[PDB]
């Protein structure tokens, strides 16, 4: 049976680099063979603006971006947290990026526990 | 045999946005029938002073005020650092509100080696 | 069999504060015979300075300085992510202080996989 790895990003672009090693990490996860899952709240939710990651890709450099899209080509699985998405971000549902999975913070609890092992940043 | 939750906050209101999540998260934990304790450390201690509790109640609209009671009333189990209440916080141990056990740092080794996942913020 | 606990630390001297309870925390495992490693990341790797320590043992009274030591003294294991050292904190590996195992970050997935439980800091 394949294992299992979850990591959660609580930071935003206010602390850009607190969200660099999370989403590498996932890509080195992945590229062991563990099944690997990226869960965003708190202020996570403001990595996957659509807005946001337009100007960002189109400005260049920005390490986020990159480890981003590394940890999608690398099948990493990813999710928000509605809660933290709406009342802590004040994001629309629509403002984030496809391929995200929109959950309540019940799910957070589902995945630690089916996980073999949770990462937290 | 019932499944347990460890969920340790570590800042203050210095950053309260990083407080609301982990204990609203601790009421969906116990909501879905997990044995849910909150370990206060580093900063966390802060959230726990009486006076600093009874202000913000007064004021209101405070959300780690409103998602600490709901835990509470869904039986979450509190426990605070005492060498981070002291140390770090500069706070006595009466200065802690009600109901919160007051622990040595070993006392997290136990707990998180006795539940089953712990969530860190 | 001896169970196995790792600590991680992802701030550095911009958050001291975030740095004391970790490795306090890691010796408090080590005296209870847990087999207990401590990993730096993110802005860890700049705790492990050279210079840096070596000013802080010249001024005195850096609680992290104290808390390393005794982390050390109790058989505390150390590792440093080398992505984290190099990339985010613009350190050659020379600048880190001697007994410090340098890491990729594969090394983390390894170490929590193999450890009963990790904390996160
Ligand atoms: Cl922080």
């Amino acid at each position: 049976q394949k294992k299992k790895i979850l990591i959660v990003v609580t930071h935003g672009p206010e602390d850009l680099d607190r969200t660099y090693a999370p989403l590498f990490m996932a890509s080195i996860s992945a590229s062991m063979e563990y099944e690997t899952s990226v869960f965003f709240m708190i202020k996570g939710p403001k990595l996957l603006d659509k807005k946001w990651q337009e100007e960002e890709r189109k400005k260049g450099g920005n390490p986020f971006i990159h480890f981003f899209d590394m940890a999608k080509e690398n099948g990493v699985k990813m999710y928000v947290c509605v809660q933290s998405l709406k009342d802590m971000c004040h994001m629309k549902e629509d403002d984030v990026v496809e391929g995200i999975e929109l959950v309540g913070g019940s799910t957070l609890i589902d995945l630690t526990l089916e996980a073999d092992r949770t990462l937290f940043f």
